[PDB]
Protein backbone atom coordinates (compact mmCIF):
# COMPACT_ATOMS: atom_id res chain seq x y z
CA UNK A 1 0.00 0.00 0.00
CA UNK A 2 2.10 3.23 -1.56
CA UNK A 3 -0.02 5.82 0.79
CA UNK A 4 0.16 3.95 3.92
CA UNK A 5 3.91 3.48 3.01
CA UNK A 6 4.18 7.37 2.55
CA UNK A 7 2.20 8.22 6.16
CA UNK A 8 4.94 5.97 7.24
CA UNK A 9 8.15 7.73 6.03
CA UNK A 10 6.17 10.86 6.88
CA UNK A 11 5.97 10.26 10.46
CA UNK A 12 9.86 8.98 10.38
CA UNK A 13 11.11 12.39 8.72
CA UNK A 14 8.89 14.14 11.27
CA UNK A 15 9.10 12.25 14.49
CA UNK A 16 13.32 10.36 13.60
CA UNK A 17 11.65 7.07 14.49
CA UNK A 18 8.69 4.67 13.52
CA UNK A 19 6.77 1.69 15.27
CA UNK A 20 5.41 -1.09 12.30
CA UNK A 21 3.77 -3.24 14.05
CA UNK A 22 3.66 -7.43 12.98
CA UNK A 23 6.48 -6.96 10.71
CA UNK A 24 7.67 -10.96 11.52
CA UNK A 25 4.64 -13.45 11.30
CA UNK A 26 3.99 -15.54 14.20
CA UNK A 27 6.24 -18.43 12.82
CA UNK A 28 9.40 -16.17 11.87
CA UNK A 29 9.49 -14.89 15.35
CA UNK A 30 9.74 -18.44 16.79
CA UNK A 31 12.35 -18.87 14.30
CA UNK A 32 14.19 -15.68 15.11
CA UNK A 33 13.83 -16.17 18.96
CA UNK A 34 15.09 -19.79 18.90
CA UNK A 35 18.19 -18.54 17.56
CA UNK A 36 18.67 -15.45 19.07
CA UNK A 37 18.49 -18.48 22.67
CA UNK A 38 20.92 -20.83 20.88
CA UNK A 39 23.52 -17.82 20.26
CA UNK A 40 23.15 -16.24 23.40
CA UNK A 41 23.78 -19.92 25.21
CA UNK A 42 26.42 -21.15 23.17
CA UNK A 43 28.31 -18.00 21.26
CA UNK A 44 30.66 -15.45 23.21
CA UNK A 45 28.74 -12.66 23.76
CA UNK A 46 29.96 -8.76 25.02
CA UNK A 47 28.74 -7.63 28.64
CA UNK A 48 27.85 -3.65 28.12
CA UNK A 49 27.50 -2.85 31.57
CA UNK A 50 29.40 -1.49 34.47
CA UNK A 51 29.60 -1.58 38.53
CA UNK A 52 26.11 -0.22 38.25
CA UNK A 53 25.12 -3.27 36.34
CA UNK A 54 24.57 -4.70 33.30
CA UNK A 55 22.75 -2.82 30.26
CA UNK A 56 22.77 -5.80 27.95
CA UNK A 57 24.79 -8.75 27.21
CA UNK A 58 24.62 -9.07 23.19
CA UNK A 59 26.27 -10.95 20.27
CA UNK A 60 27.93 -8.94 18.25
CA UNK A 61 27.79 -9.22 14.44
CA UNK A 62 25.29 -12.35 15.16
CA UNK A 63 24.95 -12.43 11.40
CA UNK A 64 28.39 -13.45 10.61
CA UNK A 65 28.17 -16.67 12.08
CA UNK A 66 24.50 -17.52 11.38
CA UNK A 67 22.68 -17.62 8.39
CA UNK A 68 19.62 -17.51 10.09
CA UNK A 69 20.42 -14.21 11.24
CA UNK A 70 21.69 -12.58 8.18
CA UNK A 71 17.92 -13.37 7.13
CA UNK A 72 16.43 -11.04 9.97
CA UNK A 73 19.52 -8.72 9.02
CA UNK A 74 18.38 -8.60 5.36
CA UNK A 75 14.63 -9.59 5.96
CA UNK A 76 12.92 -8.12 2.60
CA UNK A 77 10.03 -6.49 4.28
CA UNK A 78 12.46 -4.79 7.07
CA UNK A 79 14.72 -4.37 3.75
CA UNK A 80 11.71 -2.54 1.81
CA UNK A 81 10.96 -0.35 5.06
CA UNK A 82 14.33 0.40 5.72
CA UNK A 83 14.78 1.81 1.78
CA UNK A 84 11.99 3.65 1.45
CA UNK A 85 12.46 5.49 5.08
CA UNK A 86 16.22 6.55 4.40
CA UNK A 87 15.64 7.42 0.75
CA UNK A 88 18.34 5.75 -1.01
CA UNK A 89 19.70 1.82 -1.04
CA UNK A 90 21.27 0.75 1.63
CA UNK A 91 23.78 -2.23 3.04
CA UNK A 92 23.78 -3.88 6.27
CA UNK A 93 26.52 -2.78 8.73
CA UNK A 94 25.88 -5.01 11.92
CA UNK A 95 23.15 -6.94 13.49
CA UNK A 96 23.26 -7.98 17.35
CA UNK A 97 21.31 -9.97 18.98
CA UNK A 98 20.37 -7.93 22.48
CA UNK A 99 19.84 -9.15 25.85
CA UNK A 100 18.58 -7.68 29.06
CA UNK A 101 17.48 -9.87 32.24
CA UNK A 102 18.19 -9.99 35.68
CA UNK A 103 20.59 -12.39 37.02
CA UNK A 104 20.83 -13.51 40.87
CA UNK A 105 23.74 -10.77 41.36
CA UNK A 106 23.32 -8.49 38.34
CA UNK A 107 20.04 -6.47 38.39
CA UNK A 108 19.21 -5.38 34.97
CA UNK A 109 19.77 -1.33 34.26
CA UNK A 110 18.10 0.99 32.00
CA UNK A 111 19.64 1.82 28.53
CA UNK A 112 20.69 5.60 29.12
CA UNK A 113 19.60 7.99 26.46
CA UNK A 114 22.17 8.49 24.26
CA UNK A 115 22.73 9.61 20.26
CA UNK A 116 24.38 6.97 18.58
CA UNK A 117 25.37 8.42 15.07
CA UNK A 118 29.11 8.88 15.69
CA UNK A 119 29.65 5.42 17.40
CA UNK A 120 29.10 3.59 13.46
CA UNK A 121 32.44 3.87 12.38
CA UNK A 122 31.43 4.94 8.60
CA UNK A 123 31.23 8.33 6.52
CA UNK A 124 27.57 8.15 6.05
CA UNK A 125 27.19 7.65 10.33
CA UNK A 126 24.69 10.42 10.28
CA UNK A 127 22.03 8.96 8.50
CA UNK A 128 22.62 5.58 9.29
CA UNK A 129 19.25 3.88 10.59
CA UNK A 130 18.16 1.27 13.08
CA UNK A 131 15.64 -1.60 12.81
CA UNK A 132 15.27 -2.73 16.33
CA UNK A 133 12.99 -6.06 16.02
CA UNK A 134 11.25 -7.37 19.16
CA UNK A 135 11.28 -11.62 19.30
CA UNK A 136 9.42 -11.28 22.50
CA UNK A 137 7.16 -9.00 24.49
CA UNK A 138 8.87 -5.96 24.85
CA UNK A 139 6.08 -3.72 27.35
CA UNK A 140 6.97 -1.21 29.58
CA UNK A 141 8.31 -3.06 32.68
CA UNK A 142 10.42 -4.97 30.21
CA UNK A 143 12.41 -2.81 28.90
CA UNK A 144 11.03 -0.70 25.77
CA UNK A 145 12.56 1.99 24.61
CA UNK A 146 11.86 5.97 24.68
CA UNK A 147 12.50 8.02 22.00
CA UNK A 148 13.01 11.80 21.95
CA UNK A 149 10.86 12.95 18.95
CA UNK A 150 12.23 15.50 16.41
CA UNK A 151 15.65 15.04 18.26
CA UNK A 152 17.19 14.02 14.90
CA UNK A 153 16.86 17.55 13.52
CA UNK A 154 19.01 19.10 16.06
CA UNK A 155 22.87 20.37 15.73
CA UNK A 156 24.90 17.24 16.67
CA UNK A 157 25.89 17.27 20.05
CA UNK A 158 29.46 18.86 21.27
CA UNK A 159 32.12 16.66 20.38
CA UNK A 160 33.24 14.50 23.63
CA UNK A 161 35.66 11.41 24.06
CA UNK A 162 32.53 9.34 23.64
CA UNK A 163 31.12 8.98 19.97
CA UNK A 164 27.73 7.82 21.87
CA UNK A 165 27.64 10.95 23.87
CA UNK A 166 25.43 14.58 24.50
CA UNK A 167 21.69 13.01 24.86
CA UNK A 168 19.93 16.07 26.53
CA UNK A 169 22.95 18.83 26.64
CA UNK A 170 21.82 20.87 23.46
CA UNK A 171 19.79 24.09 24.18
CA UNK A 172 15.91 23.17 25.14
CA UNK A 173 16.30 19.67 24.67
CA UNK A 174 15.40 18.87 28.26
CA UNK A 175 12.11 20.38 27.56
CA UNK A 176 11.11 18.12 24.56
CA UNK A 177 8.85 15.57 24.66
CA UNK A 178 9.21 11.81 25.21
CA UNK A 179 7.62 9.03 23.88
CA UNK A 180 7.77 5.38 25.50
CA UNK A 181 6.64 2.72 22.99
CA UNK A 182 6.14 -0.88 24.31
CA UNK A 183 6.49 -3.62 21.62
CA UNK A 184 5.15 -6.78 21.03
CA UNK A 185 6.86 -9.73 19.53
CA UNK A 186 7.15 -9.47 16.08
CA UNK A 187 6.85 -5.62 16.21
CA UNK A 188 9.60 -3.08 15.17
CA UNK A 189 11.11 0.60 15.35
CA UNK A 190 13.13 1.99 12.93
CA UNK A 191 15.46 5.22 14.75
CA UNK A 192 17.20 7.59 12.77
CA UNK A 193 20.81 7.80 14.00
CA UNK A 194 20.68 11.18 15.26
CA UNK A 195 17.52 10.47 17.49
CA UNK A 196 18.05 10.42 21.23
CA UNK A 197 16.58 7.35 22.54
CA UNK A 198 16.62 5.12 25.66
CA UNK A 199 15.38 1.92 27.23
CA UNK A 200 14.32 0.77 30.77
CA UNK A 201 15.82 -1.86 32.94
CA UNK A 202 13.65 -5.21 32.40
CA UNK A 203 11.87 -6.03 35.94
CA UNK A 204 9.87 -8.55 35.07
CA UNK A 205 11.73 -12.15 35.49
CA UNK A 206 11.35 -12.76 32.09
CA UNK A 207 14.41 -11.89 29.24
CA UNK A 208 13.93 -9.05 26.71
CA UNK A 209 15.15 -10.39 23.67
CA UNK A 210 15.34 -8.68 20.32
CA UNK A 211 17.66 -7.61 17.45
CA UNK A 212 19.01 -4.45 16.58
CA UNK A 213 20.34 -3.68 12.93
CA UNK A 214 22.14 -1.08 11.54
CA UNK A 215 21.68 0.18 8.06
CA UNK A 216 23.96 2.54 5.89
CA UNK A 217 23.91 4.33 2.68
CA UNK A 218 25.04 1.79 0.09
CA UNK A 219 28.31 3.85 -1.03
CA UNK A 220 29.25 4.47 2.96
CA UNK A 221 32.90 4.17 3.55
CA UNK A 222 35.18 3.21 6.80
CA UNK A 223 35.62 6.21 8.90
CA UNK A 224 37.13 5.20 12.74
CA UNK A 225 35.32 6.69 15.54
CA UNK A 226 38.86 6.61 17.46
CA UNK A 227 37.44 3.85 19.92
CA UNK A 228 38.99 0.31 19.26
CA UNK A 229 36.31 -1.69 19.65
CA UNK A 230 33.90 -0.41 17.52
CA UNK A 231 36.85 0.50 15.18
CA UNK A 232 37.61 -3.48 15.08
CA UNK A 233 35.25 -4.87 12.48
CA UNK A 234 35.83 -8.69 12.44
CA UNK A 235 35.09 -10.83 9.18
CA UNK A 236 36.96 -7.45 7.19
CA UNK A 237 40.32 -9.60 6.13
CA UNK A 238 43.65 -10.14 8.33
CA UNK A 239 44.62 -5.77 8.42
CA UNK A 240 42.82 -2.87 9.77
CA UNK A 241 41.00 -0.76 7.53
CA UNK A 242 41.46 2.07 6.74
CA UNK A 243 39.34 4.97 6.45
CA UNK A 244 38.12 5.93 3.31
CA UNK A 245 37.49 2.12 2.32
CA UNK A 246 34.74 1.15 0.86
CA UNK A 247 32.20 -0.94 2.89
CA UNK A 248 30.98 -3.19 0.14
CA UNK A 249 30.70 -7.24 -0.55
CA UNK A 250 28.91 -9.81 0.96
CA UNK A 251 30.24 -8.61 4.84
CA UNK A 252 28.21 -5.53 4.13
CA UNK A 253 25.33 -6.68 1.79
CA UNK A 254 23.25 -4.52 -0.40
CA UNK A 255 19.27 -4.66 1.13
CA UNK A 256 18.22 -4.40 -2.35
C1 LIG B 1 34.06 3.70 27.34
O1 LIG B 1 32.76 3.08 27.54
C2 LIG B 1 32.68 1.85 28.20
O2 LIG B 1 33.71 1.18 28.40
C3 LIG B 1 31.38 1.46 28.79
C4 LIG B 1 30.34 1.95 27.93
C5 LIG B 1 30.13 1.32 26.68
C6 LIG B 1 29.18 1.74 25.73
C7 LIG B 1 28.39 2.85 26.04
C8 LIG B 1 28.61 3.47 27.28
O3 LIG B 1 27.86 4.56 27.56
C9 LIG B 1 29.55 3.05 28.24
C10 LIG B 1 29.77 3.77 29.46
O4 LIG B 1 28.73 4.79 29.60
C11 LIG B 1 28.19 5.46 30.77
C12 LIG B 1 27.12 4.49 31.33
C13 LIG B 1 26.60 4.89 32.64
O5 LIG B 1 25.53 5.89 32.45
C14 LIG B 1 27.75 5.26 33.62
O6 LIG B 1 27.78 4.17 34.53
C15 LIG B 1 29.20 5.30 33.01
C16 LIG B 1 30.25 5.97 33.88
O7 LIG B 1 29.23 5.91 31.70
C17 LIG B 1 30.12 2.82 30.63
C18 LIG B 1 31.41 2.04 30.27
C19 LIG B 1 31.73 0.94 31.31
O8 LIG B 1 32.47 2.96 30.32
C20 LIG B 1 27.45 3.33 25.13
O9 LIG B 1 26.72 4.30 25.41
C21 LIG B 1 27.32 2.67 23.89
C22 LIG B 1 26.39 3.12 22.97
O10 LIG B 1 25.63 4.19 23.33
C23 LIG B 1 26.24 2.52 21.76
C24 LIG B 1 26.97 1.40 21.41
C25 LIG B 1 27.88 0.93 22.32
C26 LIG B 1 28.08 1.54 23.57
C27 LIG B 1 29.02 1.08 24.50
O11 LIG B 1 29.71 0.10 24.25
O12 LIG B 1 28.62 -0.16 21.96
C28 LIG B 1 28.34 -0.93 20.78
C29 LIG B 1 27.12 -1.91 20.99
C30 LIG B 1 25.72 -1.22 20.97
N1 LIG B 1 24.64 -2.17 20.71
C31 LIG B 1 24.64 -3.26 21.72
C32 LIG B 1 23.27 -1.57 20.64
C33 LIG B 1 25.67 -0.10 19.94
O13 LIG B 1 25.65 -0.64 18.60
C34 LIG B 1 26.87 0.78 20.12
C35 LIG B 1 26.93 1.87 19.01
O14 LIG B 1 28.07 0.02 19.80
O1 LIG C 1 17.86 -2.20 23.35
C1 LIG C 1 18.27 -1.22 24.03
O2 LIG C 1 18.19 -1.18 25.28
C2 LIG C 1 18.95 -0.05 23.34
C3 LIG C 1 19.06 -0.20 21.82
C4 LIG C 1 19.80 0.96 21.16
O3 LIG C 1 20.34 1.88 21.81
C5 LIG C 1 19.87 0.91 19.69
O4 LIG C 1 19.53 -0.14 19.10
O5 LIG C 1 20.24 1.92 19.05
FE1 LIG D 1 21.10 3.24 20.50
Amino acid sequence: DPAALERLAARYRRDGYVHVPGVLDAGEVAEYLAEARRLLAHEESVRWGSGAGTVMDYVADAQLGSDTMRRLATHPRIAALAEYLAGSPLRLFKLEVLLKENKEKDASVPTAPHHDAFAFPFSTAGTALTAWVALVDVPVERGCMTFVPGSHLLPDPDTGDEPWAGAFTRPGEIWMPRVTVPLRAGDCTFHHARTVHSAGANSTDEPRLSTSAVYMDATAAYRPTGIAFLDDLPGTGADPLREGAPLTGDRFPLLR
